[PDB]
């Protein structure tokens, strides 16, 4: 089965799902020079005041917060897209050392660790019809670096230990992904894919510019967790992030100046 080991890492994805080499990968280099400020892109509309976040799992790749879908509750509009997408969950990737950890990167600076809000488009119904289309799915990116502490994000790293390995879940009700957010909601976009297999190239990718700030001690207990399931050999789950992939016949556009 696919991983982030040397025998079923990204390099290999591409035998069972030959996507891998299609025309709109992601995630990409964003090379801040070449990306062109498109004043035609208006503001994000992050609404997450009705959010309601149920459970927190650990599926072998990944830890994802999930959300209460089945209704108009917590939404991202604007911006580069047309209509309204629902958040379904949140996940981050993230390094074994604070030098990696990043899927997209920025003139080739990797992060410690990238956020990313999940998010499909309601005229498709469900999520497993919208990643089927080019316009599903709208994903939030927000890179982090080590510094001072993210206070928001403690009380997702405090269940941390409570899903240890793969298949564990826990209840998480009345998580505010608020605190998960930069000051700034400038952002760069382009049409992209999943960065996991399946690899379908659904995607709005809006990649904030500003950087969230957590502690060394936070992003040391996601390093915690395990890639295998409980009983089995303890694999840490680290580098659990996809390579920049070529952009090909896209253009990255700025929100801002
Ligand atoms: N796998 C990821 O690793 N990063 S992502 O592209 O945000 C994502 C979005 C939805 C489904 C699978 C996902
Ligand atoms: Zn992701």
């Amino acid at each position: 089965h696919w991983g982030y080991g040397k025998h079923n890492g990204p390099e290999h994805w591409h035998k069972d799902f030959p996507i891998a080499k299609g025309e709109r990968q992601s995630p990409v280099d964003i090379d801040t020079h070449t990306a062109k400020y498109d004043p035609s892109l208006k503001p994000l509309s992050v609404s997450y005041d009705q959010a309601t976040s149920l459970r927190i799992l650990n599926n072998g790749h990944a830890f994802n917060v999930e959300f209460d879908d089945s209704q108009d509750k917590a939404v991202l509009k604007g911006g580069p897209l047309d209509g309204t997408y629902r958040l379904i969950q949140f996940h981050f990737h993230w390094g074994s050392l604070d030098g990696q950890g990043s899927e997209h990167t920025v003139d080739k600076k990797k992060y410690a660790a990238e956020l990313h809000l999940v998010h499909w488009n309601t005229k498709y119904g469900d999520f497993g019809k919208a990643v089927q289309q080019p316009d599903g799915l709208a994903v939030l990116g927000i890179f982090l670096k080590v510094g001072s502490a993210k206070p928001g994000l403690q009380k997702v790293v405090d269940v941390l230990d409570s899903i240890k390995t793969k298949g564990k879940s826990a209840d998480f009700t009345n998580f505010d992904p608020r605190g998960l957010l930069p000051e700034s909601l400038d952002y760069w976009t382009y049409p992209g894919s999943l960065t996991t297999p399946p690899l379908l190239e659904c995607v709005t990718w809006i990649v904030l510019k500003e950087p969230i700030s957590v502690s060394s001690e936070q992003v040391l207990k996601f390093r915690k967790l395990n890639f295998n399931g409980e009983g089995e050999p303890e694999e840490l789950m680290v580098d659990n992030w996809r390579p920049a992939q070529p952009l090909k016949n896209r253009q990255i556009k700025a929100s801002f100046k």
